[PDB]
């Protein structure tokens, strides 16, 4: 599609600024991750339909991190970020993605780190304030692709019915 550039395989960068990544992620696990090395450590977890409340051990920045995690749905894969603001502190769970299509998306743009949440196809939009943000470098553990700002509405639709 000529509003997809892409795929691109796993690896650590620098997103462009405006520009949201699309994830196609496959097995349970860390989808992404990403620092700005001062106050935030950001993270989206992948979680399988039908998990009930567990304690899982999920490998973020180099060290096993164990966080409790749960998917009720019966249908959907379940996204969800998770942050600390400080080098030592607890990762906490944030703006999570029910998801059919099994894709994810984030963008760096004015100060924060964006995200989706919500459940398709009716999914929106979420941010997360950092600092000096274009100086976060993320790692995609999976397939990814580009897509611009100014279409948004494109990566949304992306999100809410897949490829
Ligand atoms: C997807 C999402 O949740 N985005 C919000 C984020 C994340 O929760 C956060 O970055 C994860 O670390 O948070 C945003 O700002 C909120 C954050 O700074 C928290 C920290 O405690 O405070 C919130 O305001 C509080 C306020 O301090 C309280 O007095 C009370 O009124 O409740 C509000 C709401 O909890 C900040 O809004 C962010 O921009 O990073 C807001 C995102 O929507
Ligand atoms: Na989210």
């Amino acid at each position: 599609g000529s509003l997809l550039d892409g795929p691109y395989q796993p690896t650590t960068f620098n997103p462009p600024t405006s520009y949201w990544i699309l994830l196609a992620p496959t097995v349970e696990g860390v989808v992404i991750q990403g620092t700005n090395n001062i106050d935030r450590w950001l993270a989206t977890i992948l979680i399988e339909p039908n998990v009930q409340t567990t304690n899982r051990i999920y490998n973020l920045f180099g060290q096993q991190v164990t966080l409790s995690v749960e998917n009720t749905s019966q249908t959907q894969w379940k996204f969800i970020d998770v942050s600390k603001t400080t080098p030592t502190g607890n990762y906490t769970q944030h703006g999570p993605l029910f998801s059919t299509p099994k894709l994810y998306a984030v963008m760096k743009f004015s100060g924060r780190i964006y995200t989706y949440n919500g459940t398709t196809p009716n999914a929106t939009t979420g941010y997360y304030s950092t600092t000096n943000y274009d100086t976060v470098n993320m790692t995609s553990f999976c397939d990814f692709y580009i897509i611009p700002r100014n279409q948004e509405e494109k990566c949304t639709e992306y999100i809410n019915h897949g490829l």
